[PDB]
This record gives C-alpha cells, structure tokens and sequence, in this order.
C-alpha cells in the first residue's frame, strides 16, 4: 500500500529507502522541512505529497525528534484513520500522551533496538499496541519488526529498561576501574572479570567506558529520564549514585585519570 | 619441603590437605585450638608442633580469621624468615599492614578468588608480591595459584574490585527487573539484553538473581566490607545504593517483589 512518513531524517530515510526497495509506495510532505531533508527524500525518491495526504496513507510512521513527536501527534492525530507509529526516542509516559492524540487511528509504540548507522533497515524494532501485528506486516517488505508488551508504551518502556540496565554497569564499571587504575590493577581487574562476565567482555567494556564518557552530560539527562518513569512502578534506589557518577564525567585509562 | 599454617580451619584443611597428597609435609601449631580444630588436623595427618616451629617453615601460611590477622602477623614476624602467606579476607590496606609486621621474611598477599566448599583445593588462589612466585612453585603439589599485580596488597585489592564489581550487577539487574515485572516486561528485558549482551546472558542472569536473594543477608555484610575496602582508594559513590538493595533483599520472578 502506501506508507507516509512525518519527519524525514536518518531513521526515515533508511526505513523508507528498504520499503521502497521492496516495491512500496513510501510518501512524505516536504512544505517547510530543511534542505537537509529534503534533500534525503529526493535521494531516496519518496511521493512528495501534502500533509494530509501523508496523514491518509494506512499506515503512518513519526520519526522525527523526541522534543517534536507530541506536536506530531497532534497535527496528525485530527486526521489519521489508520495506524499511527511513534518510533520517536521518548518516554512511555509520553508515549502514552502520544496516544492520547490519536483519536481516531490505531496508535503503536515503536523502538529502535540499535544503530541505524551500523545495521540500516535491517535494524530490530519492538512494537507494542493492539495494533502492533498490522505495523509488524511491514517485514514483509524489508523491515525487522517484532511484537513485545500489550499496550504503547510497553515497547519504549523495554528500550528504556535496557538502557537504564546498561547505563548503570557503565558506571559501576567506571568506577570500578578507577579504583583498579590508582593501583596500577586495570588490567588485572579487566582479566578477573573476564572469568565470569564473558569472553567478549574487556572489548565492548572499554568501548562502553569511552562513550559513557563523550556523553556524560546525554546519559545524564537520559538517567534523569529513567529515575521518573521508575519511580511510577518502584522506589528507584540505583539511578540516584548512576547520576552522581554521570555528574563526574563531565588510551581508554585516560578515561579514569582524576 | 615443609608448609606451615597458622589457623587450620576450612581453608588450611582444603590447601593442606592437597599438599599432603602430594607429598608436602604440611605442620600446625594446636596449642590454644579448639576441638573441631584439632579434629580437622587429625583427620588430615598434619605434623603437631610447636608455634616456632611453625614459623620456621620456608611456607607459612596464615588462615586465621579476618579480627586475628594483625596479630597473627605480629607474632610471626618475629620469627618467620621465609615467604608468610596471607589469606585472610582483610583489606587492601590490613594487608600492607601485616606485611610490615614480617620485619625478616617475605610477605605475599594470597587471595581466594572462588569457593573453598565448592571448589576444594582446585581453587583459583592469585598472589602478589615480590616473593608471589615463590609461593607459586607449590602448583607443583596440587595448587592452582597465578601471580597479579606487583606488592602486597594488589591480590587483595583485585578480588574486592571483582567483589565489588559483581555485587553491583546484581543489585542493578534486581532493581531493573523489578520494574520491568511490575510492568509484565520481565521476560522481553531479559531478552532484549541478551540480544545485546552477547553471552547468554538470561540463564547467567537469572541465577546470579537467585544467588543474590537467597544470600541477601551475607551479600549486605559482604557489600559493607567492598565499601570500606573501596574507600582506602576512592570516594565511593555506587556502594550506597548497591547496598540499599541488598538491605531490601534480605520461580526467577519470585524475587522481583521489594
Ligand atoms: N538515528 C538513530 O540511530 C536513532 C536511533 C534510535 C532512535 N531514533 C529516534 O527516531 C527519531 C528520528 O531520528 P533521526 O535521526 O531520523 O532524526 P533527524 O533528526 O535525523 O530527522 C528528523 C527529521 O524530523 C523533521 N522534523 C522536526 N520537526 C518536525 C515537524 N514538526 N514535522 C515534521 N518533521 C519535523 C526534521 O525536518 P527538518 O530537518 O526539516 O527540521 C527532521 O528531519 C527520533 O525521535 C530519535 O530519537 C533515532
Ligand atoms: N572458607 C572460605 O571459603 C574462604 C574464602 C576466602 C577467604 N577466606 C579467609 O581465609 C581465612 C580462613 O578461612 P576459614 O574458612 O578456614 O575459617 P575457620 O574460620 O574455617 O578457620 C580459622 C581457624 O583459625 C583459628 N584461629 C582463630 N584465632 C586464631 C589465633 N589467634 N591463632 C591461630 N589460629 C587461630 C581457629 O582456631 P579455633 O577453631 O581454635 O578458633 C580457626 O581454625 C579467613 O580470614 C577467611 O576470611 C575463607
């Protein structure tokens, strides 16, 4: 059939050039967008069409930015009959206000589980909704869609449990190593753990620790994300000292110099 | 040659009595011991004598309890004239410490890096020191010790670091998937970190979770230690909610409760 895309960034581009690859109608409105992106819609050679007319299309995927995606919702929301699908980084309490919008369209929750930059389309998505199987339709074109959870929100809340999860060994692992490192034990440590964390563990452990650090102030905020939306479930204990590690990280042993 | 031991409970059992089978002559002092002490020392054979005599062995290896080990050292050192092996569970900072209490001998910091119980004398022991590959010759009788780091102190060191490191997972995948099970996502998290952590992660996972729970108790204590062990070195920041979770934790999806 026909798919719009509202936004038309990375993360559209790479979706909509597989699906067209795969024989479907991939449409987008340009009015008002950045040469940037309209230039990535003319390379990939998308139906350039209006607003409304993207707004018809059965299904329709927002991919544009985390600040943006509740506008989105709104503008689209008077006028989407079919599935609406939010693969925007957001919470799952903004996804569930996402959904609010929709009024009369079927609303799925959509997270990207890795690098568009590394895997393409062919990048794994979680989807969660009454309407997630009818968005999971789409691998039959390209995509790499599985159905997770039973309501939106559910699928961003497992991106974010992941990431919370990982953000945390990040830290403990920074910290760990900073101690290791004042006695000169960074590699021993490093080899002991590698006993019982796995065989890939040092490598992926040291790439973890460098970018933990080029963003600290982004995992900081992103920590900030997740203490909130525990909180409605828990009394969080370990996002608390995660911050405060964040908050210090403002030749990988460089990393641990202090 | 001969193997002195100072103490000769659990450990020095284990060690002595796998250095016997090989043909060490493995001797202790009784004198001031307690019954199920003697007893252990009979059953293994050990050379009964007096406490000079022990020091005077080239091997002595201290296996006291982590309150006596200052004085044990003490004592020693004033005799003790070959290597002194300490295998208590003290700080990295107890260690060098009782290594100044050897004022005539060499002083090696050993440190069990698994489970006496389950591993018996098989057990991963790593050494640090000048004298640590001395000490290490006895894997030509049944041992299995690997020298790390450079003084006394490291081998402590790097076994409250993995401590250290190990516990905090722990508590973060407790706290993570206690959320994740209030939302009934425990299982699409435990499956979305394998598909990102490599190594089969949810059968590790899961059985560290039980672990953790089922010795909350001992684990708590445990993290009290690695927290102080940590502050000879850093100003610590994960050990206070590391051990808000385990003061909390004190069928997998059993334990996810708070
Ligand atoms: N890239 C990744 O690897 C990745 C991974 C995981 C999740 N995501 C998520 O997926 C979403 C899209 O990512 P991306 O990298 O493609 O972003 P860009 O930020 O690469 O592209 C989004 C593009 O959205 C457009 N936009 C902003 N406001 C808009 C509006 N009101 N109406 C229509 N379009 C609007 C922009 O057009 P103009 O340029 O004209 O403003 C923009 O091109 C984000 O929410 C992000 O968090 C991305
Ligand atoms: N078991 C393990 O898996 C394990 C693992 C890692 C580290 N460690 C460490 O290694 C050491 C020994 O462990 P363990 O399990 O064998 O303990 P026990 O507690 O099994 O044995 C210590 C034995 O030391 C003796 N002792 C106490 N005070 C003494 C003194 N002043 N002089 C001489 N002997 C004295 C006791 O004699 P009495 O019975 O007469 O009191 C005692 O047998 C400890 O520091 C412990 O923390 C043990």
């Amino acid at each position: 059939l026909r798919v719009g895309f509202i936004g038309f960034g990375e993360v559209a581009q790479t979706l909509a050039s597989r699906l067209r690859s795969r024989g479907v109608e991939v449409v987008t409105s340009l009015e008002g967008r950045s040469p940037s992106t309209i230039e990535r819609a003319r390379t990939v050679g998308v139906t350039e069409t209006s607003e409304e007319d993207v707004y018809s299309c059965p299904v329709v995927i927002s991919a544009v930015t985390p600040g943006v995606a509740l506008g989105a919702a709104r503008r689209a929301g008077r006028h989407v009959r079919g599935i609406y699908v939010d693969i925007n980084n957001i919470s799952p309490e903004t996804v569930r206000m996402a959904s609010s919008l929709i009024e009369k369209g079927g609303f799925v929750d959509a997270a990207i589980m890795g690098s568009v930059r590394r895997k393409g389309a062919d990048i794994r998505i979680i989807a969660s909704g009454r309407d997630a199987e009818e968005f999971m339709k789409l691998n039959r074109y390209g995509l790499n869609i599985e159905v997770r959870g039973r309501e939106p929100g559910d699928a961003s809340a497992i991106k974010m449990l992941r990431s919370s999860y990982t953000k945390g060994v990040s830290a403990l692992l920074w910290e760990t190593l900073t101690a290791a490192h004042r006695l000169g034990l960074e590699e021993d440590v490093l080899e002991m753990l590698e006993y019982t964390e796995g065989n890939d563990f040092r490598e992926s452990a040291i790439s973890r620790l460098k970018s933990s650090c080029i963003h600290a102030r982004r995992r900081y905020e992103e920590m900030k994300e997740v203490q909130d939306m525990l909180a409605e479930v828990i009394d969080p204990v370990m996002p608390t000292c995660i911050i405060r590690i964040f908050d210090k990280l403002k030749d990988a042993r460089l990393q641990g110099c202090a």
